């Protein structure tokens, strides 16, 4: 039933969750607003597909099978007999709003329409969709074709059916799929973004240096980034709009954001992005 | 410096930090309240020790010459003439007081008395050292040997020379410490352990199951063992001790512990330790059904 | 401006292209697919040099300096900072085309790629690469140590800038660039293989013997090698491509492989390599 | 006298003794039927030689003069001025026939005619080179680069000279030369095989378990593998074949295959190559419980 | 319920099961029929514990406890409450007969009784015995303090449970028992014997000398001996009774001895133990010439 | 103070100093005058670091760690920086003189050199180095790897500190430090040299057989060699002219060499490196 799977957004996750999908032997429509974000797409695509090529994880025909299987556009009536469509566009409400009244007003009936947002709620985007029933929050984790987690939200009203169709596609493009219902965070946010959160205060209230911050976590809990190089990593900016959809969805003090995490974003040191978070990156990202 | 160093406690940590001394070169008296404690902790430090040797990462001399630089103790004066002495005790304020008092009394006086809680405030224990100035928090992960973290905590009086001394015998352990103020949760468990009791809670309310909830944190943020299995391997009664230490020493409803964390220990369901927490336990320690 | 070269094919043409590359000061990431053709190439580089060494032609520091600037990698993306990059891979569209739209993805935007290739055109490379402008054909001679003729061939697009800079690389390297425009055959092989096949088509015909007709060209013309022993030398199959080349390019009849060439490749008759072509080698390569 | 090697096959065998001959200092001609089994050979060679230079084994200098030394060639007329050939071709009399015929008719009269071959009588091979004084059995161990022994079998017609300079070159192979005759199984095959043979019937007997007969192989005799292990490792197909020969061969009972054999050869569990012999095997070659 | 354990023969092997038993933490009682071989035996048995002390594989406790739980005697009566007797007197059906009549008349009801015979069917000893049930080979590999393997041979009557308390005794004397029904030469003689029987006759058949034959299976086979060298280390006239239990258990002539072996026996050149059998020896068992 | 290590001449003693010197954490750098002996003293390192991790006496990294702290090269001048230089060229005082002089020029100021001479005289190194309070003798024993004593030998002039820096890096290096002063035959072969000599003495005066000496000498006084099969050992070569050092250094007869040890070395008769000297060696090194 599942054959042409659309993706909205030709960015950091959009193009790793195309190549998947394209990898999966899935036909793909890959749509963007502009020729340049289709191509930095594609380049991003070549570029992991060779490196599996290279390594001998997949073979020649393999990798320009997947390729084959990709077709760009502008034009979101492209994606008008698309199965499945998953939204991977700015983290920005209205803008998914205005996408997914215009995707549920041009898809088939029977095409499921899925959200990769890492905070706004699964239930708000299905009533923009205008089918909620066959509306599902399908989280991938950066970078795609690397990670094997896809986090699968329920909003309110997604069917059982709608859960079935996405589990299966995660499992033919290589992945765990684990099930969480659609409250602030989901899970992976929820639980990773308030340590980084409470790292922060920890720094701005003297208690350790961002060395030994990040020294602890790494060699005593074992985790592989500590928690303020880790979000100098996702952004700082990114950081905050999490713990600010914490804060106002449970509506409990107990995830107001950093005081310092404020701070930094008017700064406007966000993080690897801008060159300097909480450490200094040189042009090649790197610490110094 | 520092040449002896005496360890109380011949437990899981207590052993551990007796064994890194040793191989460092100290000289290392462990005491304990009876001969089968300091058996299990000897027994525990060979073991560890046979295994540096068997994977070429220790000489036999070095096993030999460590093992023989460790004397056991049912005596406490026995640490009259230690440079260090680090408490490994039950984690319970009443006991390490009563401790750090008698030692305060027989310690000769330019040793430094440290401990490895996981929660007390370093500022009282060193109080009732009678020495705060010459007490430090030096808190070790488990397993020791393994483990290449020092938590180093500045009581509110602990001197310069204090830390100076205690940072030099963790790099002589070979071992990273990291310096840290006397609040509650220092760093490691004020970042670790809300992030367990956030998990707890999401389970209470349903949001996913507990194997959803370890998948998501193994495979998307690359934990080794997601917070429901780590609460398990830790304990829920050493979880739920650590989460009221945050709430009653910050004050704060932020760090309230999940009723559901609360429930389990009520129910003696705490982890690893009594064959069932969020998942259920062999004799081994390995998870069934 | 071009401190960094990098070579991809560890083979016969590459391992001479990194050595002189080397040898000219150059900072050198030579890559192949699999650990033993990159140590067969730098084992070709270390004999060269060594030759090089033991005639006086350079010092034991140039000799070591040399092999201290080359760098072999398994992973294309160790030529991300590379200012230039010179492909020599099999002779093989399909390839060059899947390892080009890879190097256009993964080069820094600065980044001049090259190609090596005898017969394909420089055009169509051009337009796999995605920086048409900053592409070109740098042309090498077997052996590439020995040979001081660079063959540079400028594609539709291919910059002022690029010609120039590849130009300078050249004569760097200690060669002499020749410029032409993309054309079948190029210069050097529209003008030798024709010729070539001239003397297959008056061999098949009966005109004269192999010897008389080798002999002729040597005595007569003073060519080193008559024509049937240099098609031998080549190789029988790369005769064949070339003359497929010059008749599909131009479209004309006139270049219409020499049906005695289809029919000895058809035999695997291919020349020194396959131990018989137009005459008989021993293991070493000799006429027996 | 003997300075060019020629070899035939560059298979698993052929490819191991063109490498010794090679380091030894012997100019190598190897010839096969197809540039990809000569190129599937060097490969082989270079892997090996790799290994060799990676341990301190040999120098970059021997490991590139080695290398240096062997050529390959579609052409048996290549092998016309070489002083030794052996022989390493697939295990059919009829192939080795036709090699050895056209050998005998190209070869310089001088020229000493080797067959690697695990089972063909040297005698016969030896009347089909047409120069049998000058004809012997240079059998190698797989894998030639790492095994010292060379079973050097004399046939009837085989002369002493012949003998003396193939003892020669396997000892500047840096090999153990040891004599035997040519009949059924030499001592190798005669040995080994009827041992293997013996617990593959005590299996069809029910007189133990593959586990038990492997065990008390290797902890009661000091076997590094036990028979029915080494049967797989072998290859059932070839088990069956040799035991073959020395029924034949010796025209006695005493060495008939055991029926359990014959059946999994007809079932095509054929052992480690097949992934499945008495043990079952993963795409690497270990074992899976 | 197995605290107490009789062996019976204080030779080479009895000896050796005595120590090992009495090391596991067993109560032993060895019994022979003369002072002297009692004394001899437990020489052995000092000299093998010795060794294990001044390698440090034990401690002198261990060392001396294992010695404190061994008795001797000269009368089978000291045997009555064994819950094991394990018999390794002469390899002689009769005696062996005698022995198990009398042990199946005086030991209490619930004793098992095992055979270390290399050859003699178990089944056969399990009827003399009069409890076949209670019956079991348990076949030691030579020296017993070092070889980790026991063969143990089922009788047709053996029972599921003298099975597991035979199997858990080997387990607590630190060796892997393997199990084997009772046909002849068990699996341990039944492979080994006759490869070294097809040695002996690939040398009188002139095929190749003893040095090869040695050589090509220890570099070839990496069998740690040869078998001719092997032969001799056993014994011959060991090898010869062996080879013909299997001639006569089969009814085969595939397991006739070989005429040479007959001849060495036949000789007195039995091999190290009589200073000459395919080899010859000096007093202290070296090869000489 | 001292992190890095030249050792000069990559053979039987300079290959072991550089390997027990790179295992103990320094950065060594090994210089030879040929290609092909640093290629035989690499090899040799790799053979016994090899046996080390094989055995389980070292781990894998330690293994691979020690072997990228030593660096090769064919130029002196790449020990302008190092701490500590160990000298173990051939026993020839000219030789030695001559890189003494040139190492003395451009070591920098504070580096400390050293012989591994068996013999030659420290205080006269010292001079030709032209530092010779910085100079002193740090004698290993074959083969370096497992032979736990270094003899320390003060020249004349050596400083405290020279011999506190260098008994310190014998420690690291897992060695006895042994001190002992300047005169001939050192310790070492002043006590081991004269009794292999009696023992060739007393074997030419027909007292006894090889056989009954070296018998007489490994079971009644439990030396581990014989002292004829350890001259075999040592290399007769070597032992005739340590004897002629001390002989000459204390120029005393009572330090004769033997007449027969002077006979078998002018017949070449040398031991296992020359396949015979008392005793016949096949190709390993074992008595026939
Ligand atoms: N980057 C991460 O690590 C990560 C991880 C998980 C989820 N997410 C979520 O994935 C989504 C995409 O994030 P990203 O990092 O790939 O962002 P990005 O900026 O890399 O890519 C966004 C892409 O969407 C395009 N786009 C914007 N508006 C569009 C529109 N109206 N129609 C079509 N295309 C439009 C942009 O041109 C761009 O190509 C966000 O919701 C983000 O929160 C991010
Ligand atoms: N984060 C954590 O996992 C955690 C939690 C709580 C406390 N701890 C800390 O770890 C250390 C001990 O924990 P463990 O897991 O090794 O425990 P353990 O119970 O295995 O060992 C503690 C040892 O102290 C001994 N002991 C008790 N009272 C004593 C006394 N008065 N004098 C001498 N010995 C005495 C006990 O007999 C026992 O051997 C303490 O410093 C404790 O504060 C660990
Ligand atoms: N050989 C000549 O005389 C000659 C003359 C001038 C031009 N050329 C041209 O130069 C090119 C190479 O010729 P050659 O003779 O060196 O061939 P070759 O077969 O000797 O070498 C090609 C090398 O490329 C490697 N390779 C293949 N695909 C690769 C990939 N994707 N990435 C990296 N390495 C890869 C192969 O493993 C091999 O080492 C061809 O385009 C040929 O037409 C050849
Ligand atoms: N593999 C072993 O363990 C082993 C052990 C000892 C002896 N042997 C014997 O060595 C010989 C080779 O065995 P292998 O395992 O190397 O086989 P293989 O199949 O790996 O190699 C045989 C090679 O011979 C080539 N070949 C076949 N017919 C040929 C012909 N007529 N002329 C030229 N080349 C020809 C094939 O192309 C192939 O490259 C056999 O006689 C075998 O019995 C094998
Ligand atoms: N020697 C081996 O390598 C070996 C291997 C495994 C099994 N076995 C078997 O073990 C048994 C013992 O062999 P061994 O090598 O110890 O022999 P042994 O001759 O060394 O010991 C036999 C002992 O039994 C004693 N003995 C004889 N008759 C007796 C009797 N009636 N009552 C009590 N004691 C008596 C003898 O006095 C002697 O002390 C044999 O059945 C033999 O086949 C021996
Ligand atoms: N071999 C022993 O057992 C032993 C014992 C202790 C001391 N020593 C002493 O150690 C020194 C080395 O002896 P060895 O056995 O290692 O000798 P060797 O011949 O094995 O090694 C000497 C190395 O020095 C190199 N060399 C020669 N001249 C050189 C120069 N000018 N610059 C750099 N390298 C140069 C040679 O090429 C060779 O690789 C000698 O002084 C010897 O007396 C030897």
């Amino acid at each position: 039933e599942v054959k042409r799977i659309g993706v909205v957004g030709a960015g950091q996750m959009g193009s790793g969750i195309a190549q998947v999908a394209a990898s999966a032997g899935y036909e793909v429509v890959l749509v963007d607003v502009a020729e340049s974000f289709l191509e930095r797409g594609l380049a991003a695509i070549r570029r992991s597909l060779g490196k599996f090529l290279e390594k001998g994880k997949i073979t020649q025909e393999a990798h320009d099978e997947a390729l084959g299987r990709i077709r760009t556009s502008l034009s979101l009536e492209d994606l008008k007999d698309a199965d499945l469509i998953v939204e991977a566009i700015v983290e920005d409400e209205g803008e998914k709003r205005r996408l997914f009244e215009r995707l549920g007003a041009l898809a088939k009936p029977e095409a499921i329409l899925a959200s990769n947002t890492s905070s706004i709620p699964i239930t708000a985007l299905a009533r923009y969709s205008g089918r909620p029933e066959r509306f599902i929050g399908m989280h991938f984790f950066n970078p795609v074709p690397l990670m094997q987690l896809v986090e699968v939200i329920r909003g309110e009203l997604t069917s059982e059916a709608t859960r079935d169709v996405v589990v299966e596609v995660a499992r033919r493009m290589g992945k765990t799929p684990l099930e969480v219902q659609d409250y602030p965070g989901f899970i992976s946010n929820r639980l990773l973004m308030p340590m980084i959160n409470e790292a922060i205060e920890a720094l701005r209230e003297g208690v350790a240096t961002k060395e030994a911050i990040d020294g602890i976590m790494r060699l005593g809990m074992n985790h592989p980034m500590g928690p303020l190089e880790l979000a100098d990593f996702i952004g700082l900016d990114t950081c905050l709009a999490i713990m600010e959809v914490l804060h106002r969805g449970f509506g409990d003090d107990k995830y107001r954001p950093s005081p310092l995490l404020r701070r930094m974003v008017q700064a406007g040191l966000l993080g690897r992005k801008a060159g300097r978070g909480f450490y200094t990156y040189d042009e090649k990202g790197n610490k110094v």
